[PDB]
């Protein structure tokens, strides 16, 4: 059935532990199939190593940009960007897993974990995951951001892949 996929994530080199995500395949295959390829590495690129850029409390934690670091960049594994696939799903709450954007049909690698309901967000974002296990992890992450998104440590995807 749907996949389920890791990441282990460091804070100035000390190790948080480790977030598992759900990817609703059953919702959002073409979607759920992106993010999973880039957790596998299996194309020659993907989120190992790479950081969690913009994080706000009381909102999200944003990571993905594994081409420029700073939130501007990522691609897919389709190419550059790809298509608003559904708005199906909701942002019904903390541990929701949805792609970051520019705009309408901008989907790249650019992810961000919801910490609270964004429910403004609906039809904007396309959501496609939750958090199985490690929200203490996340809430981690998000006691090292703050209103403009400047993390206060170095938040590093150590290693990700495939459970089952
Ligand atoms: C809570 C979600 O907040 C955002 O997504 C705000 N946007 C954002 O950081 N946009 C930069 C960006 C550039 C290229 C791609 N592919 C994706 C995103």
């Amino acid at each position: 059935g749907n996949p389920l996929v890791y990441l282990d994530v460091d804070a100035n080199g000390k190790p948080l532990g480790r977030v598992v995500l759900e990817l609703k395949a059953d919702v959002v295959p073409k979607t759920a199939e992106n993010f999973r390829a880039l957790c596998t590495g299996e194309k020659g690129f993907g989120y190992k190593g790479s950081t969690f850029h913009r994080v706000i409390p009381s909102f999200m934690c944003q990571a993905g940009d594994f081409t420029n670091h700073n939130g501007t960049g990522g691609k897919s594994i389709y190419g550059s960007r790809f298509p608003d696939e559904n708005f199906t799903l909701k942002h019904v709450g903390p541990g929701v897993l949805s792609m970051a954007n520019a705009g309408p049909n901008t989907n790249g690698s650019q992810f961000f974990i919801c910490t609270i309901k964004t429910d403004w967000l609906d039809g904007k974002h396309v959501v496609f995951g939750h958090v199985i296990e490690g929200m203490d992890v996340v809430k981690k992450i998000e006691s090292f951001g703050s209103k403009s998104g400047r993390t206060s440590k170095k938040i590093v995807i150590t290693d990700c892949g495939q459970l089952s």
